């Protein structure tokens, strides 16, 4: 996606654009970047060779999104290229939501049984076709379940773009979900986001999943076929 298209997208929802940059920074900065930074910007790869040192360096030169947008940049050329890539997707996009939807989420997942904190920011994932149509076609007459999934921040760039995978032979294969946000949170410790983020530099992210209902101390449950679920919301918490 081009620079003018990037500037319109970022201007329409800066906190959603900022999140996508913060989640990219978190994956990039992680020692696990080789595996967690997927999708990877092809501009920073030769063949199979990913140049994480070029990418880490260029990432650390990105100004905050207010500065990037207010600066008429042909000098912020490398930054625009990178932010344009970050905010591009033909499959989905992300939308800032108000805590008028945290009420909705709570109603969908079920009233909490244990004290829980309120997210500082909430975000919804909009899926475009064929992906969107495919999900509802798979769903059919079956009703949708809403459950939480906690994870380390460096995993959310890959979780969002590639979806939740199923494994990591051993113990327990499939994705673990819970209707108690207090259980999901123990799997979502604070991680390092982006120093120029409007959300703040240290964040915790919890996913809300749309689960197609099929026979599948707080209670939890496991989803083995990954065609039956998708991240629909993101609960973001900033450390103060
Ligand atoms: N596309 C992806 N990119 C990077 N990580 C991805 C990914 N898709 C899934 N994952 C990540 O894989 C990790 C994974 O398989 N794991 C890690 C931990 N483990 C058990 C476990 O998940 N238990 C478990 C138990 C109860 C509740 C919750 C969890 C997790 N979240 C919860 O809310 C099972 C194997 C996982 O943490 C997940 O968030």
């Amino acid at each position: 996606m081009g620079w003018a298209a990037a500037r319109e997208a970022a201007g329409r929802d800066m906190l959603a654009a900022d999140l996508r940059c913060s989640l990219f920074a978190s994956a990039l900065q992680s020692y696990k970047r080789d595996s967690v930074l997927r999708p990877f910007p092809a501009s920073y790869a030769r063949g199979d060779c990913k140049d994480f040192e070029a990418l880490l360096a260029d990432a650390s030169k990105l100004p905050n999104l207010k500065e990037l947008l207010q600066s008429s940049g042909d000098n912020h050329k490398r930054a625009w290229d990178l932010v344009s890539w970050i905010l591009s997707s033909k499959v989905l996009t992300i939308h800032s939501a108000g805590k008028a939807e945290f009420e909705k989420i709570q109603k969908l997942t079920g009233a909490p049984h244990t004290p829980v904190p309120a997210p500082d920011f909430l975000f919804e994932i909009e899926y475009f076709d064929p992906a969107n149509a495919k999900f509802y076609e798979t769903k059919g007459e079956r009703d949708l379940i809403y459950a939480f999934h906690g994870s380390r921040l460096e995993n959310f760039h890959s979780i969002i773009h590639n979806g939740l995978h199923c494994h990591l032979s051993l113990f327990g294969e499939g994705t673990y979900l819970t209707s108690d946000l207090s259980l999901a949170l123990i799997y979502s410790p604070h991680g390092h986001g982006w120093q120029h983020s409007l959300l703040g530099p240290i964040l915790s992210c919890v996913a809300v999943c749309e689960v197609i209902d099929h026979p599948d101390p707080p209670k939890y449950f496991v989803v083995t076929n990954n065609q039956l679920l998708r991240v629909k919301y993101l609960l973001v918490y900033s450390q103060k």
